[PDB]
């Protein structure tokens, strides 16, 4: 297990498993030839199942969300090493959205609604949107009710068809879904965009040999292929460290997030 013939490679389920698996097929191939190893992709049922797999050393690489990374890191020996970069920027934003037809175009209009959230351990579809609503005088459980719909796709669709009159999701996923014709820009209004969040970290199991780790780090950081990178809307991968995610630790402490809800 310090240098196995097969690498288990886990991907956070931020969208439908089918989409996540298809988008990563280019990378799967590249890594297979770069390493001379069998590559198995895993897409779990939710973010917490992925944290528990990290915890029991079942993963070798793991593409986490920022909050899910901070959670897994506390109970696992994984370590960060790369993140997507695009026109010099290594960050993304959370979007607050509203149902256009019902006139939900401002924070005041969220009062008395169902507000759509993603997975409970999501950075841009749970943590950041709840903080943002609170900073505009709306407290969950008294001014509105949240509902956990599991993924960012599901949040976007719920707001568009009015099952929820507002919600919170990652801005790159919203942009992607409009490009594909899934989300109609006339039906969903962007009410706000948060400050920058650090990108999703690629991580690796810590008990892998020094030589393999450097090879993994190099391969990602040196990567330049359009087959691999085009489904990601990225120019490459840039280096990152654990302290890039202290902002996220601060935000989670402030909201009152509970590691025991997500692990054990």
């Amino acid at each position: 297990s310090a240098d196995p013939d097969k690498l288990i490679v886990a991907l956070i389920p931020d969208e439908n498993a089918a989409t996540v698996i298809q988008d990563n097929q280019g990378l799967k191939d590249y890594l297979t030839e770069a390493f001379d190893k069998e590559i198995e992709l895993v897409v779990t049922t939710d973010y917490s199942s992925m944290i528990e797999a990290a915890r029991n050393d079942r993963l070798d690489l793991a593409y986490f969300g920022p909050l899910s990374y901070v959670l897994a890191k506390a109970v696992s020996d994984i370590e960060p090493f790369a993140a997507r970069i695009k026109g010099g920027t290594k960050t993304y934003n959370s979007c607050i959205i509203g149902n256009t037809k019902k006139g939900v175009t401002s924070f005041d209009d969220i009062k008395g609604t169902t507000f759509a959230l993603g997975d409970p351990a999501s950075t841009s579809s749970r943590l950041f949107p709840e903080l943002t609503l609170a900073e505009n005088g709306l407290t969950k459980g008294k001014d509105f009710q949240g509902v956990f719909l599991g993924s960012h796709d599901a949040v976007a669709l719920a707001v568009q068809n009015g099952n929820a009159q507002a919600g919170g999701m990652a801005c790159p996923i919203l942009k992607s879904l409009k490009k594909k014709g899934v989300i109609d820009p006339s039906k969903v209004t962007t009410i706000a965009q948060s400050s920058p969040i650090p990108q999703y970290p690629w991580t690796m199991r810590s008990t892998l040999s020094p030589e393999l780790k450097e090879k993994i780090r190099f391969t990602f950081l040196d990567l330049d292929s359009d087959k691999v990178l085009k489904p990601f809307n990225a120019d490459g991968f840039a280096s990152i460290t654990d302290s890039d995610y202290d902002g996220i630790r601060k935000a989670g402490k402030l909201l009152g997030l509970d590691l025991s809800k997500f692990v054990k």
